[PDB]
């Protein structure tokens, strides 16, 4: 399927082919994407390596300015020019994403990370068992990621957590019970988890503890068996990434090496009767590729749900066909816990997401084009987030994360920059 937003994934240096160059990976990712004729004018940025945030800034800034040069195809000065330019560009960047250790994710780096744009920060938690963190000589503990959660979600940052069935001293129920403790132990409550079985990879630790006898990494149906219970019990507040991995078979000493673990994780939910009921699997987009059906007005709704995470309260709005199960668009708001940002006050509420469904070229389906964006739907989200804010909440501002390519739509909806946000006095 195509989407509306372009994913341009680069990385960091110590890909290949371009010696690690911000520019020419963002540049080439991007002409390639338009020569299969999907859009581009709005770019998810994904910065990849895990280590960024303990780069120097000197680099970071560069990075990142040179990303959004070649989204805005021309030179810039420094990375606020570029930041400024990318707000009315051919090719806006409406997230940017910063994959870190939990430990790389001190509130100094999240003010660097906000300075550099960043809507989403993903966590390589791969456990939360310090035995199994500590065993696989991982450099950060489960103290790392609860405090580190705390403090992207109380700077409005969406939170993913990258986490690993199957690692050297876990279980299947070990690892199921670490699912439910995710979705239900408000310490965690990540916005987006990306699962994928623990792998033996030449050249690493795991290989060394899998040639010593010490590691037997999941084959298919161990992996199968957890990741079908864990996406059985998302909540549906939670996004899950697509199953997969870039890492071809041919590397891959030991471990689960097919390539549509996906494809065989539903067919085993069908068969066992489990429902999916997150984000991914409700989605207006995805719902019609797979089951050919679009939301019914009769029956859509704006529908919320409440839950506790990092000491404070998560509000998750969305628009929704009740009927039929259909999530059309939904937004991430905070009543912050222990804030240490200037801009956040304790009368401040904080959007932390506004994501409406939008174009989506589906060819395997007969209606070609489907979106639900400049349908009113974000407005009233908004509009709702702001009466809920104010009137049960008793908050005075509200302050909006935004890409740097989405200040324009906030700015037509009253919002001006409060420092590294949108805000509006309520």
């Amino acid at each position: 399927t195509i989407s509306g937003v372009a994913v341009v994934a680069v990385m960091t240096s110590p890909g290949l082919m371009f010696n690690f160059d911000p520019y020419l990976q963002t540049r080439a990712r991007i002409e390639q994407l338009e020569k299969v004729g999907h859009p581009t004018d709005k770019i998810e940025l994904i910065i990849m390596g895990g280590t960024f945030p303990a780069r120097e800034i000197e680099y970071q800034d560069w990075f990142i300015k040179r990303c959004l040069d070649a989204m805005n195809e021309r030179e810039s000065k420094s990375l606020e020019e570029a930041q400024k330019i990318n707000e009315t560009a051919k090719h806006r960047c409406v997230a940017l994403c910063i994959e870190t250790r939990p430990d790389y994710c001190s509130e100094k780096e999240i003010n660097q990370m906000l300075k550099l744009g960043a809507t989403r920060v993903e966590l390589g938690v791969q456990s939360i068992y310090n035995e199994i963190l500590k065993l696989c000589k991982r450099g950060h503990s489960v103290e790392d990621t609860i405090k580190a959660t705390q403090l992207l979600k109380d700077s409005g940052l969406k939170v993913s957590y990258h986490l690993m069935p199957g690692m050297p001293g876990s279980s299947i129920e070990m690892d199921k019970k670490m699912f439910k403790e995710i979705f239900t132990n408000p310490d965690f409550m990540p916005d987006m988890v990306k699962i994928y079985p623990c792998l033996v990879i030449e050249g690493t630790e795991l290989y060394e503890m899998w040639k010593r006898g010490e590691f037997k990494p999941y084959r298919e149906e161990e992996a199968i068996e957890v990741i079908s219970y864990a996406k059985s019990i998302m909540p549906k507040w939670v996004r899950t990434s697509r199953i997969q991995r870039d890492i071809p078979a041919t590397v891959i000493v030991d471990g689960v090496k097919k390539s549509n673990l996906g494809e065989l994780v539903y067919k085993y939910m069908e068969k066992k009767g489990l429902r999916c009921r997150c984000i991914r699997c409700r989605e207006v987009g995805h719902v019609y590729y797979k089951k050919g059906i679009l939301p019914d007005p009769e029956h859509i709704k704006l529908v919320r749900e409440d839950y506790e995470a990092s000491g404070g309260t998560e509000i998750f709005l969305s628009f929704e066909d009740v009927k039929n199960d259909i999530l059309i668009a939904f937004l991430r708001l905070r009543d912050p816990y222990k804030p240490f940002r200037k801009e956040i006050d304790d009368k401040t509420m904080l959007v932390r997401q506004l994501h409406v469904f939008g174009w989506e070229k589906a060819l395997t389906r007969d209606i070609k084009e489907v979106s639900w964006q400049h349908m009113g739907y974000g407005r009233m989200l908004m509009k709702e987030a702001e009466r809920i804010a104010k009137e049960e909440f008793g908050k005075k501002k509200i302050l909006v994360t935004s890409g740097i390519g989405v200040r324009e739509y906030y700015r037509k909806l009253g919002y001006k920059r409060v420092g590294a946000y949108m805000g509006k006095e309520l």
